[PDB]
């Protein structure tokens, strides 16, 4: 199968898992509120801002250049979203990164440093095609369950898109189209299992006290 179709078939069960998180359902189904879905929004902010810097330098090598699109990028717009959920601005320089979102920011520095293209393009898309896949999903839960306003929710609305799902098909056939190795092939399905590892480990670390 080609390289969309492999990832999906390879993180479906991961994704499954990742729905049935005690956090992320617990926050999905209105047992949380607002503040939980802020937490989680800041630690999103720390990995979003690493991996935005690995798909600079990756980008900036040439390297599956016309998928890296910086319409995509999420970190100011969450940043703008934290600054109304959060009444003020000082939660930048406040927030800590938990023990998973340093593991994870951690691996994107290095996909960074060793500007490992396959491996980004992993991360790129768990993250990016799953906002543009699910986000509306996750943010008409919120609005719903806990009144979080749309305005509060950019995140979760690609604004440099118009034809969302034009978009997303073809990004799945730049993925496609993407020419890689044998071994760079296997690195990048491996690397997508494990940023879906990761993204399930910052919900454990979420849920811990609950
Ligand atoms: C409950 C809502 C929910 C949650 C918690 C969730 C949790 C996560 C998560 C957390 C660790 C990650 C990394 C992802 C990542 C993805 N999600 Co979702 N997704 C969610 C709702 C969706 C929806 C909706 C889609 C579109 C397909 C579908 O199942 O409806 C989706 C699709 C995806 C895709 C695209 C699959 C493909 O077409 O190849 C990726 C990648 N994702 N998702
Ligand atoms: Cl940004």
């Amino acid at each position: 199968a080609g390289l969309a179709v492999e990832l999906k078939q390879s993180t479906a069960q991961a994704h499954e898992k990742a729905e049935h998180s005690t956090f992320m359902s617990d926050l999905l189904k209105g047992r949380l509120g607002v503040a939980e879905f802020t937490r989680l929004q800041e630690q999103a902010w720390l990995f979003y801002t690493a991996l935005e810097q690995a798909v600079d330098a990756v980008r900036a090598s040439g390297f599956a250049e016309s998928l890296l699109d910086p319409a995509l990028n999420r970190a100011e717009v969450l940043a703008r979203d934290l600054d109304k959920l959060n009444g003020s601005s000082e939660w930048r320089s406040r927030i800590t990164a938990s023990p998973a979102v340093i593991d994870y920011v951690n691996r994107l520095e290095e996909i960074r440093d060793n500007v490992d293209g396959p491996a980004l393009v992993a991360h790129h898309y768990v993250r990016y095609l799953g906002d543009l896949s699910g986000g509306q999903v996750i943010a008409r839960m919120m609005q719903r369950h806990y009144g979080v306003d749309p305005e509060a929710l950019g995140f979760y609305h690609f604004e440099g898109i118009a034809k969302l799902k034009v978009y997303k098909d073809e990004y799945r056939e730049k993925l496609n189209n993407l020419e890689l190795s044998d071994e760079q092939r296997e690195h990048l399905l491996k690397e997508a299992t494990d940023a879906f590892v990761f993204n399930h480990q910052v919900f454990a670390d979420l849920g811990k006290g609950l």
